[PDB]
């Protein structure tokens, strides 16, 4: 008898595929969301520039 | 794990927008306040001119 050793595999086979993937496509999103933010960084002072002058 | 690298961005994203902007719209004001002063410069001697003669 070994099957419970196979059972535990197929328990490992059914993986979670952690929410630490989709919370980190949401924070990979935070990466390229930031890529949008880093654009905004340029306009921060330029928009400001119009706003002040 | 990298998120603290994203955290620190969004700490950089929330910028100060330094008071060295509004203290220097107040001193940009000092520029065009001076533009009013540089007008006054002409009247300094002309007002004086009436005052003396």
């Amino acid at each position: 008898f070994t099957l419970i050793e196979l059972m535990i595999v197929i328990a490992i086979v059914g993986i979670l595929a952690a929410v630490a993937l989709p919370a980190y496509q949401d924070y990979t999103a935070r990466a390229q969301v930031s890529e949008a933010i880093l654009l905004a960084e340029g306009q921060k002072s330029a928009v400001t520039e119009y706003y002040l002058n």
